[PDB]
């Protein structure tokens, strides 16, 4: 689900676990 999103403010590369959603 789209709340993923929120890995943005992982602030590097772990960011991109927000293609989980």
């Amino acid at each position: 689900g789209f709340a993923f999103f929120a890995f943005f403010a992982g602030g590097g590369g772990f960011a991109l676990f927000a293609l989980f959603a």
